[PDB]
């Protein structure tokens, strides 16, 4: 069937849309080539509509069914609980889109009677009706990128499809425990969202050296959400139903699948029918889990089809990387085409065709790659990094505009050991924070699709817990990494790293002057900026701030707050 059917009604904005980078007094200190940074808007939605719209055909063989049977066997060991309304309400972001039915997210969060009555209303309807399609809103995302003159020009807006706030609370009640716990049980070590950045690097490195002659590839599915068929969504459901569940949860999971997950009508922000979806909704609770299960299923089956030797997979939703035994370059190339042929029969064709890699550092997955530095004692250390272009374009946007999500903060957290996050991101945003005296002000950020409120003053504690103390001491980065950073800087008109070292010594001194947690920030975050360094010991406050639920599961589009 067609992934989408369209009426012709436009996908409409909800708020003001800016496409050119906002400029203020801080902008040039970060980035000079302003016209290279852009945000996508609804203006491009029509183009995105074109590319997400195609017919899907699926051809399912014994390999597919074999792997599914294995997955279901593991699923059957999961016992999951229903969340109460109140529990579900507390998982709602303070800034989540308001209900069409006369209440918003803050009404949900403090359990207003209007919100709770309506939520109980929605739940009862799910239990009683297993057929009526549930309405969804379709919006164009506003995301920030750098122009890619060769690779394209400007990316069209991605589309987000989501049901009403009352429905989203019900999804949590039915499925939050399932989507949090089932992926690791079914996929074990291949489930990517269980890992911190450091744990992901370790899994990648251990898997690489566990092979006699390693080969690896990332597999990029063309518009993965659009490739997800009614079959795939019913198969996901059958996996969920393997769990030990309350009878009400079984019924609700069945309604939500038939009424929402499989497809339904698409409404714009003006209330017009835009058409109909028959593929994955990007803004539902099960988006991450559904995608991960489906990607893992098709790929495991495809490896058996291509006869890949000892294939290990790492799956984060639609993001897939495979490490296996090499059969030499020409055979590996042949094997990947067969893998791709099988994935294609399964309705997951490639965007850019997969290429075999024999150097772990050249494999990019979840927009990231393994690289090497040295800790204080000269020991070689693997850590996770990425091309800094997008993070830096977004930092530029966030320099002049308060955004719902502060990408810079998430990027400091996740990419703390990197050269570019330490020298540019920490330096730039701490300087801003000092000047506004907003070190103490909690900021929203996203990690694995979930929203978190975080105080920049807790960064040292958070970084130690995720990465270790070595994150504050790394040096002697690789020539490939240094080269990529310097080149990105030249491209965007970012001051050279020598300038950042200079600003950092200033930021460091100012923080240390402040005393307290601010001083701890100066000491730990910026120890790299001094010629002779303080000895970095574990900070006492690092324990009590518990990172509960940080790397359990992914929740992209799932409207989750912690
Ligand atoms: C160590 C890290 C894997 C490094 C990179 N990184 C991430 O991958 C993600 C991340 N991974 C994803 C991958 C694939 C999907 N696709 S889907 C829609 O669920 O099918 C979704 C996500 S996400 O929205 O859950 N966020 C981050 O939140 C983040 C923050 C800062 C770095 N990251």
């Amino acid at each position: 069937s067609m992934s989408y059917t369209w009426t012709g009604a436009l996908i409409t904005p909800c708020a003001a849309e800016e496409s050119k980078l906002p400029i203020n007094a801080l902008s040039n200190s970060l980035l000079r080539h302003h016209n290279m940074v852009y945000a996508t808007t609804s203006r491009s939605a029509g183009l995105r509509q074109k590319k997400v719209t195609f017919d899907r055909l699926q051809v399912l063989d014994d390999h597919y069914r074999d792997v599914l049977k294995e997955m279901k066997a593991k699923a059957s060991t999961v016992k999951a609980k229903l969340l109460s309304v109140e529990e579900a309400c507390k998982l709602t972001p303070p800034h989540s889109a308001k209900s069409k039915f006369g209440y918003g997210a803050k009404d949900v969060r403090n359990l207003s009677s209007k919100a709770v009555n309506h939520i109980h209303s929605v739940w009862k309807d799910l239990l009683e009706d297993t057929v009526t399609p549930i309405d969804t809103t379709i919006m164009a995302k506003n995301e920030v990128f750098c122009v890619q003159p060769e690779k394209g020009g400007r990316k069209p807006a991605r589309l987000i499809v989501f049901p009403d706030l009352g429905v989203r609370v019900c999804e949590k009640m039915a499925l939050y425990d399932v989507v949090s716990t089932l992926p690791q049980v079914v996929m074990g070590s291949s489930y990517g969202f269980q890992y911190s950045p450091g744990q992901r690097v370790e899994f990648l490195v251990n898997t690489w050296k566990s092979k006699k002659n390693p080969m690896g590839f990332s597999y990029d599915t063309r518009c993965f959400d659009s490739t997800v068929t009614e079959n795939d969504i019913r198969v996901e459901e059958s996996i969920y139903q393997c769990c030990d569940l309350a009878p009400e949860a079984r019924q609700a999971i069945k309604s939500l699948t038939e009424r929402l997950y499989i497809g339904g009508p698409l409404t714009n922000s003006k209330g017009q029918n835009c058409g109909y979806r028959r593929c994955r909704a990007s803004g539902v609770l099960t988006t991450s889990c559904g995608n991960t299960l489906t990607c893992y299923l098709k790929a495991s089956a495809a490896c058996r089809a291509a006869k890949l030797q000892d294939c290990t997979m790492l799956v984060n939703g639609d993001d897939l990387v495979v490490i296996c035994e090499s059969a030499g370059t020409q055979e590996d190339a042949a094997s990947l085409r067969v893998f791709t042929e099988a994935m294609t029969r399964y309705s997951a064709p490639p965007g850019d065709p997969p290429q075999p890699e024999y150097d772990l550092e050249l494999i990019t997955s979840c927009s990231s790659n393994v690289s090497v530095a040295h800790d204080a004692s000269g020991k070689r250390v693997y850590y996770l990094t990425r091309d800094p272009t997008t993070p830096l374009a977004r930092a530029a946007w966030e320099t002049a505009r308060h955004t719902p999500v502060n990408s810079w903060l998430g990027n400091i957290i996740m990419y703390a050991p990197t050269l570019w996050a330490r020298m540019i991101l920490m330096t730039h945003f701490f300087s801003i924070l000092l000047a506004q005296e907003q070190l103490e002000k909690a900021l929203d950020c996203q990690i694995y699709g979930a929203c978190y409120s975080i105080e920049p003053l807790d960064l040292p504690q958070i970084i130690e817990r995720l990465h270790g103390l070595s994150a504050f001491s790394l040096h002697s980065y690789s020539p490939g990494e240094i080269n990529r950073v310097a080149s990105c800087l030249r491209k965007l008109g970012v001051p050279p790293l020598r300038v950042w070292r200079h600003r950092a010594r200033s930021v460091r001194a100012r923080l240390l002057s402040q005393g307290g947690r601010a001083a701890t920030c100066g000491k730990y975050l910026f120890n790299w900026a001094v010629k002779t360094k303080l000895k970095l010991t574990p900070i006492p406050a690092a324990s009590q701030l518990d990172l509960s639920g940080w790397f359990v599961a992914g929740y992209s589009g799932g409207d989750i707050y912690h």
